[PDB]
């Protein structure tokens, strides 16, 4: 019954997207709907799939790694109606990103990789909310460094899932959840009116986001 739960939970989870689906057809936002549509199949198929094989972990990541898509998804629907189409096709990609990591890794039978892109896919869909208020905010600078941390995660996720390698998925993750914290303290040194900290943190945001994406080109 436990995989059970996770079903039921999976399916709620399939419901919200379906919601979302309607919703984005509602919004004129064919491609968000047809994203959803290709993300209600996915969730669809892995349960399945998981049901199928006996993995209740792979059944609660995939739930989990689409519940994440789902709000990258509404983040989409945000950012589409803040005219912004630069984290609009981000999230796209984050999701398109995570939805191919639902389908691989349940394909491979490997629930460690999407339980890692899940996480690394839910501190991107922070940095996007944070993105997006940057935006209103007045600070290209924390926009710019949140944009390429979420282009490091989603390259994360992409080459990772066509490695099949779930470890550099979790130290990605670890990574961005660390330059997400530096992007935190970037925040404060916005609000305590130092701009050489401010500066600093941004330095150090991206020294770590060059940094990601320089071993995750590697290996």
């Amino acid at each position: 019954p436990e995989l059970e739960e996770w079903i039921r939970r999976a399916k709620e989870v399939a419901k919200e997207v379906e919601k979302v689906a309607q919703r984005a057809e509602e919004e004129g936002n064919p491609d968000l709907r047809d994203s959803a549509k290709e993300l209600r199949r996915a969730v669809e198929e892995a349960i399945e799939e998981a049901k199928k094989q006996g993995n209740p972990e792979l059944v609660e990541w995939v739930a989990r790694a689409a519940k994440v898509a789902a709000e990258v998804i509404k983040v989409a629907i945000q950012a589409e109606k803040e005219g912004n189409r630069d984290l609009f096709r981000a999230a796209l990609e984050l999701v398109r990103a995570v939805i191919e990591a639902i389908e691989e890794a349940v394909k491979q039978g490997n629930p460690e990789l999407v339980e890692w892109v899940a996480r690394a896919a839910k501190v991107a869909a922070e940095v996007i909310k944070v993105a997006i208020q940057a935006e209103k905010e007045g600070n290209r600078d924390l926009f710019r460094a949140a944009l390429e941390l979420v282009r490091a995660v989603i390259e994360a996720i992409e080459e990772a899932v066509k490695q099949g390698n779930p470890e550099l998925v979790e130290r990605v993750a670890r990574l961005a959840k660390k330059a997400a914290e530096l992007i935190k303290r970037a925040i404060r040194a916005e609000k305590e009116g130092n701009r050489d900290e401010r500066r600093e943190a941004l330095e150090r945001v991206r020294e770590v986001i060059e940094r990601i994406e320089e071993l995750v080109r590697q290996g």
